[PDB]
């Protein structure tokens, strides 16, 4: 592999779980704490990370996780972070389902100008049915139609980004010609879902226009990402699954007539790094133990529930519960029984691990760096998006894993440049 | 008057004119120059200004002024400026015509959290017919209906801001109660124009919720501002007109059952401050002279056009042109003829002044401070929104006028507090 691996940092307030915020080290106000976001962003920039990433959603209930209840909105926090960072990308989730493309186009391009060409857009078709009812709609469109809407939305956004050629603004004080009128282009778009005349009232950025990220995993979504995205998010459930996703999406991109190397695949990992195997495992256990055990056992009960687990002593080995009642959830139950027997887990531990599974990327910096290199060399990844809910795991990753990857020649010593496109290794499409 | 006068700073890139950008001192890239915006914002904060203000529009053509062609978008530039300012308010224009209230509510409240309670919203019903065609509409609603839409939009935005009570987030790690469910409130709004269930996914800010600004001047708009706004923008065409506007809007606010002192009126002025009367006049003339004279004379020709002005020597006195062809534009033409005779203006000078009129607020700091005090004491203003297109006029205002108003006891020595509500003298509505 002639290329270097890249990382993004997902900054996610008090985190992705129901009860992680209860750890002594967590600031339960993190999700609306500007200092927290700034510190995390600057830590990722110290690690030469290609970008930070702000995930988003548009509907909550009393049962939504704490981070989702009360948090920053993405374009605003990214713009605030632009002023206190230098080279790191600024990638935010925005939905195609509700907001007009002119608005999204303008806000992303303005962020691109504020930041000197670091903006990115994680394009999502909102999957949250209730979000429709926050935006004056009775219901969401069906899955397939959501991706039709998204294609038109994206086409308009990119069309509007190209309203002005890169050299349109000649600013000639002597002649009074502020712009070259031949370099201005109206979109004049009249489609099924959007009608947008243009032109956009902001020109090209220092990277041309923002970078597009996408996370589709269905048949439709994978094809949409391969057709449209500069970078693609995916999961890291197993090396084998992630390798297959990578190859499939790269093949789709070729089918769409693109160079597959122009499509950068980033699986998400949440590594737990510590100086010893035992210290990392301790940190995992500290977090896994936070879940109210009754809630975890009840959720565990799902995969069995031919039994009442509240009979069994929590601190005795997981019972030999087992009845093939169809394959109702038997692919999982078999997995659960295996791991419980393999590591002699108690009922309590099984419940805790099901509520908060143990990452593969746990242990010493050398181990975690080696696994990352293995996934990279196996073409499971062009980089990773790194979650850091557990306090200190971003710091530990930057301080201890990055230098190993640098020493091994898999990671740069310095930022490639000042724009997101340059640091991802992409060109500017003007 | 027991209260102090307040100022806002309108930051407007290369400015509000067609040709001001051609002055030697102007940076023609100002409208997308982050440094320019940051410098202006910090200058206003040095002057203890209550807020900065970002105006906006959503439609352009080849004839739009240079600033409108290529500029920052408001929520993004305000959020970026939040990170490099401390106490000064952050007020942006957003339209009720196109964007959904959930989005606007979220973005403003997120800015309010990022900035520690400095956000403000200048609510406008977009008057630009072409903006409709940038947002998948055939045309704008009629004027009256635009204000009906705006009322519902604002009601939903404010409703959503109150999804969470100020003390809802108890963050009790020991019990696991992250929030008090009794302090969460769904909007469940089902109106003519919007249907928005809620709740909003961000809580109360340090000033409760953002401050609402409005600039309505029609019968309908004045009533809407008196009913809804915390602060109102208006013009400064003459002391008499602005006094009448002030009294009218304060009376309307009482009719709506509000305390008129809770409604702060800010006329817009663009002062030209210099150490001598003659130096200030020189600066005005330098800018007035930039307009292509042919364009200015043609525009001047409008108010006459019973003549071809290209006959008359530019540098000879303005002719005694005059025929009461109806009152077609005779209230103005009479004014034009009067001033030309009063100051013995040439054809060229008349054309130049019509293209770029001379502010009343021109001359020494002592004069400009005295005029401001006179307007304040006459109840024409609770403060002023200060434009600064001409390079250095914000600096000159802060450095030379503010200290006089401080010495005279009309202006504070220090910020009152860290929130926009506190510095405007308003309370938080929770
Ligand atoms: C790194 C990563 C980030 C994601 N961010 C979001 C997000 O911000 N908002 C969201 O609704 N879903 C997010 N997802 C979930 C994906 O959107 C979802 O799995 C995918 O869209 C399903 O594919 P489909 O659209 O074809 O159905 C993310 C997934 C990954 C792997
Ligand atoms: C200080 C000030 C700021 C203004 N900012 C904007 C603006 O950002 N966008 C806009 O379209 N109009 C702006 N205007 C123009 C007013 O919106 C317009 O004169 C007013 O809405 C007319 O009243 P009406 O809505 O009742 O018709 C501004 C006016 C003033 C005095
Ligand atoms: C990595 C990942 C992040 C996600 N983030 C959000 C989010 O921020 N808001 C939301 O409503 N849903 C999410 N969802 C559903 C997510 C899903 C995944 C897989
Ligand atoms: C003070 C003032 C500011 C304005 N600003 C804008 C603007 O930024 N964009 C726009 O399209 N129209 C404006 N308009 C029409 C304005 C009008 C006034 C009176």
């Amino acid at each position: 592999r002639a290329d270097f691996i890249q990382f993004g940092a997902m900054i996610h307030g008090v985190g992705g779980t129901t009860d992680g915020w209860r750890h002594p080290d967590v600031d339960p106000s993190a999700s609306t704490n500007i200092e927290f976001y700034m510190k995390k962003a600057q830590t990722a920039e110290k690690g030469l990370f290609s970008f930070i990433f702000i995930a988003d959603g548009l509907f909550i209930s009393e049962k939504s996780i704490p981070h989702f209840l009360n948090r920053f909105e993405p374009i605003t926090i990214l713009s605030a972070l632009a002023s206190v960072t230098k080279n790191i990308g600024l990638v935010g989730t925005f939905s195609t389902s509700f907001t007009e493309p002119f608005t999204i186009s303008r806000q992303l391009m303005s962020l691109d100008h504020i930041s000197g060409g670091r903006a990115g857009w994680n394009l999502v078709t909102s999957p949250q049915e209730g979000a429709a009812r926050n935006h004056s709609k009775s219901n969401l469109p069906e899955h397939t139609e959501r991706y039709e809407i998204a294609q038109e939305h994206l086409d308009v956004v990119r069309g509007l980004w190209n309203s002005w050629e890169h050299d349109a603004f000649i600013h000639n004080k002597k002649t009074g010609q502020f712009f070259d009128q031949a370099k201005l282009h109206r979109l004049n778009h009249k489609g099924k879902y959007f009608q947008v005349e243009g032109p956009l009232n902001i020109g090209r950025s220092k990277q041309g226009e923002p970078v597009v990220f996408q996370a589709g995993s269905s048949e439709t979504g994978r094809q949409f990402a391969a057709k449209n995205a500069d970078a693609i998010f995916t999961h890291s459930n197993s090396l084998e699954e992630t390798k297959a996703f990578y190859a499939d999406v790269k093949s789709r991109a070729a089918d769409e007539g693109r160079d597959p190397s122009s499509v950068r695949i980033f699986p998400g990992i949440s590594p737990i790094v510590a100086d010893t195997e035992e210290e990392a495992e301790k940190k995992y256990r500290e977090f896994a133990e936070l879940i109210p055990i009754e809630n975890a056992v009840t959720y565990l009960a799902r995969f069995f529930d031919d039994y009442d687990l509240s009979v069994y002593p929590l601190d005795e080995p997981f019972p030999d519960i087992g009845d093939v009642g169809k394959n109702a959830f038997q692919s999982t139950t078999d997995r659960i029984k295996r791991e419980a027997k393999a590591r002699n887990l108690t009922l309590r531990e099984v419940a805790q691990e099901m509520a908060f599974p143990r990452t593969l990327f746990i242990g010493t910096p050398e181990r975690v760096a080696s696994l990352i290199e293995t996934w990279f060399n196996a073409e499971a990844a062009d980089g990773f998006i790194v979650g850091s809910d557990i306090p200190g795991t971003l710091d530990a990753f930057v301080e201890k894993v990055i230098p190993i990857l640098q020493e091994r020649g898999l990671y740069r010593q310095d930022y490639r440049g000042g724009t997101l496109r340059e640091n991802l290794g992409l060109g500017i499409p003007q």
